[PDB]
Protein backbone atom coordinates (compact mmCIF):
# COMPACT_ATOMS: atom_id res chain seq x y z
CA UNK A 1 0.00 0.00 0.00
CA UNK A 2 1.22 3.62 -0.58
CA UNK A 3 -0.10 7.07 -0.79
CA UNK A 4 -1.17 7.87 -4.41
CA UNK A 5 -5.09 8.52 -4.20
CA UNK A 6 -7.25 8.78 -6.97
CA UNK A 7 -4.96 7.38 -9.98
CA UNK A 8 -6.49 5.13 -13.46
CA UNK A 9 -5.08 1.81 -12.92
CA UNK A 10 -3.90 1.05 -16.36
CA UNK A 11 -1.47 -2.15 -16.50
CA UNK A 12 -0.63 -4.35 -13.18
CA UNK A 13 1.91 -1.57 -12.52
CA UNK A 14 1.24 1.37 -14.53
CA UNK A 15 -1.82 3.81 -13.36
CA UNK A 16 -2.55 7.65 -14.79
CA UNK A 17 -4.08 11.00 -13.23
CA UNK A 18 -4.89 14.38 -14.44
CA UNK A 19 -2.86 16.16 -12.06
CA UNK A 20 0.08 18.58 -11.93
CA UNK A 21 3.20 16.63 -10.85
CA UNK A 22 4.45 19.42 -8.93
CA UNK A 23 1.11 19.61 -6.38
CA UNK A 24 1.38 16.26 -6.72
CA UNK A 25 4.65 16.13 -5.51
CA UNK A 26 4.11 18.04 -2.94
CA UNK A 27 1.14 16.47 -1.12
CA UNK A 28 2.56 12.89 -2.09
CA UNK A 29 5.86 13.68 -1.11
CA UNK A 30 7.18 10.53 -3.00
CA UNK A 31 10.25 8.79 -3.00
CA UNK A 32 11.31 9.38 -6.93
CA UNK A 33 9.72 12.21 -8.94
CA UNK A 34 11.13 12.34 -12.56
CA UNK A 35 11.71 15.47 -14.18
CA UNK A 36 11.45 15.61 -17.83
CA UNK A 37 15.49 16.83 -18.25
CA UNK A 38 17.55 17.67 -21.00
CA UNK A 39 21.29 16.76 -20.80
CA UNK A 40 22.08 20.15 -19.65
CA UNK A 41 19.80 19.98 -16.93
CA UNK A 42 18.68 23.60 -18.10
CA UNK A 43 15.43 23.47 -16.29
CA UNK A 44 13.83 26.65 -18.06
CA UNK A 45 10.02 25.06 -19.11
CA UNK A 46 7.79 22.29 -19.22
CA UNK A 47 7.71 20.04 -16.76
CA UNK A 48 11.35 20.66 -15.32
CA UNK A 49 10.82 24.47 -15.42
CA UNK A 50 7.96 23.99 -13.57
CA UNK A 51 9.54 21.34 -10.91
CA UNK A 52 12.42 23.98 -10.76
CA UNK A 53 10.25 26.71 -9.80
CA UNK A 54 8.48 24.78 -7.25
CA UNK A 55 12.42 24.27 -5.65
CA UNK A 56 12.57 28.17 -5.56
CA UNK A 57 15.76 27.32 -8.70
CA UNK A 58 17.37 24.82 -5.87
CA UNK A 59 17.05 22.56 -8.64
CA UNK A 60 18.84 24.65 -10.94
CA UNK A 61 21.40 25.34 -8.65
CA UNK A 62 22.25 21.48 -7.42
CA UNK A 63 22.42 20.81 -11.13
CA UNK A 64 24.49 23.31 -12.31
CA UNK A 65 27.30 21.80 -9.55
CA UNK A 66 26.33 17.92 -11.34
CA UNK A 67 27.08 19.09 -14.98
CA UNK A 68 30.40 21.58 -14.35
CA UNK A 69 31.49 18.03 -12.02
CA UNK A 70 30.20 15.06 -14.65
CA UNK A 71 28.95 17.14 -18.25
CA UNK A 72 26.06 16.10 -20.09
CA UNK A 73 23.93 13.45 -19.74
CA UNK A 74 23.13 11.31 -22.82
CA UNK A 75 19.99 11.19 -24.63
CA UNK A 76 18.29 8.35 -23.20
CA UNK A 77 19.87 8.72 -19.56
CA UNK A 78 19.48 9.59 -16.35
CA UNK A 79 20.80 11.19 -13.20
CA UNK A 80 19.79 10.97 -9.37
CA UNK A 81 19.80 14.14 -7.35
CA UNK A 82 18.08 15.59 -4.57
CA UNK A 83 14.23 15.94 -4.86
CA UNK A 84 14.35 19.29 -2.50
CA UNK A 85 11.13 19.96 -1.22
CA UNK A 86 9.17 17.41 -3.60
CA UNK A 87 10.17 13.98 -2.71
CA UNK A 88 13.34 12.37 -1.76
CA UNK A 89 15.02 12.36 -4.61
CA UNK A 90 14.59 13.88 -8.45
CA UNK A 91 15.21 11.37 -10.88
CA UNK A 92 16.54 13.49 -14.13
CA UNK A 93 15.62 11.13 -17.56
CA UNK A 94 16.07 12.81 -20.95
CA UNK A 95 13.68 12.08 -23.72
CA UNK A 96 14.52 12.73 -27.05
CA UNK A 97 12.97 16.33 -27.63
CA UNK A 98 11.81 15.77 -31.39
CA UNK A 99 12.10 19.81 -32.10
CA UNK A 100 15.72 18.73 -31.72
CA UNK A 101 15.72 16.05 -34.12
CA UNK A 102 16.66 13.02 -31.29
CA UNK A 103 16.02 9.78 -32.52
CA UNK A 104 12.47 8.40 -30.90
CA UNK A 105 13.66 4.40 -30.81
CA UNK A 106 15.49 6.36 -27.47
CA UNK A 107 12.47 6.80 -25.73
CA UNK A 108 12.65 3.23 -24.66
CA UNK A 109 15.75 3.93 -23.48
CA UNK A 110 14.46 6.77 -21.49
CA UNK A 111 11.99 4.80 -19.78
CA UNK A 112 14.47 1.69 -19.10
CA UNK A 113 15.97 4.21 -16.43
CA UNK A 114 12.46 3.73 -14.24
CA UNK A 115 13.04 0.29 -13.80
CA UNK A 116 15.96 0.80 -11.63
CA UNK A 117 13.36 2.39 -8.83
CA UNK A 118 10.26 0.61 -7.10
CA UNK A 119 7.84 2.97 -7.26
CA UNK A 120 8.10 6.58 -9.52
CA UNK A 121 5.61 9.53 -9.85
CA UNK A 122 6.42 10.50 -13.30
CA UNK A 123 5.15 12.83 -16.58
CA UNK A 124 4.71 11.15 -19.60
CA UNK A 125 8.65 10.92 -21.28
CA UNK A 126 9.14 13.37 -24.54
CA UNK A 127 5.62 14.96 -24.15
CA UNK A 128 4.67 18.12 -24.09
CA UNK A 129 7.77 20.76 -25.39
CA UNK A 130 9.85 17.60 -26.06
CA UNK A 131 7.37 17.00 -29.31
CA UNK A 132 6.62 13.57 -29.33
CA UNK A 133 3.01 11.84 -29.30
CA UNK A 134 1.61 11.42 -25.92
CA UNK A 135 -0.34 8.06 -26.61
CA UNK A 136 3.42 6.67 -28.11
CA UNK A 137 4.74 8.00 -25.12
CA UNK A 138 2.07 6.14 -23.38
CA UNK A 139 2.50 2.70 -24.88
CA UNK A 140 6.29 2.97 -24.58
CA UNK A 141 6.16 3.12 -20.68
CA UNK A 142 3.85 0.70 -20.68
CA UNK A 143 5.68 -1.98 -22.50
CA UNK A 144 9.30 -0.75 -20.92
CA UNK A 145 8.81 -0.05 -17.09
CA UNK A 146 7.98 -3.31 -14.88
CA UNK A 147 8.17 -0.84 -11.57
CA UNK A 148 5.37 1.20 -10.07
CA UNK A 149 4.78 4.29 -11.89
CA UNK A 150 2.40 6.97 -11.14
CA UNK A 151 1.52 9.08 -14.04
CA UNK A 152 0.50 12.58 -14.05
CA UNK A 153 -0.84 14.15 -16.91
CA UNK A 154 -1.09 17.64 -16.49
CA UNK A 155 -4.07 18.75 -19.66
CA UNK A 156 -7.22 17.10 -18.84
CA UNK A 157 -8.01 16.90 -22.31
CA UNK A 158 -5.08 14.74 -23.07
CA UNK A 159 -5.45 13.04 -19.98
CA UNK A 160 -9.26 12.01 -21.45
CA UNK A 161 -8.22 11.35 -24.91
CA UNK A 162 -4.98 9.10 -23.38
CA UNK A 163 -7.44 6.60 -21.41
CA UNK A 164 -10.13 6.34 -24.22
CA UNK A 165 -7.79 5.07 -26.82
CA UNK A 166 -5.81 3.26 -24.30
CA UNK A 167 -5.03 -0.11 -25.89
C1 LIG B 1 0.83 19.16 -21.16
C2 LIG B 1 1.90 18.71 -22.15
C3 LIG B 1 3.21 18.33 -21.46
N1 LIG B 1 2.98 18.04 -20.07
C4 LIG B 1 3.69 18.76 -19.04
O1 LIG B 1 4.45 19.63 -19.30
C5 LIG B 1 3.36 18.40 -17.60
C6 LIG B 1 3.00 17.13 -17.21
C7 LIG B 1 2.68 16.89 -15.87
N2 LIG B 1 2.71 17.85 -14.98
C8 LIG B 1 3.06 19.10 -15.33
N3 LIG B 1 3.17 20.25 -14.62
C9 LIG B 1 3.55 21.21 -15.46
O2 LIG B 1 3.76 22.55 -15.13
N4 LIG B 1 3.68 20.71 -16.68
C10 LIG B 1 3.37 19.40 -16.61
Amino acid sequence: VNSFSGYLKLTDNVYIKNADIVEEAKKVKPTVVVNAANVYLKHGGGVAGALNKATNNAMQVESDDYIATNGPLKVGGSCVLSGHNLAKHCLHVVGPNVNKGEDIQLLKSAYENFNQHEVLLAPLLSAGIFGADPIHSLRVCVDTVRTNVYLAVFDKNLYDKLVSSFL
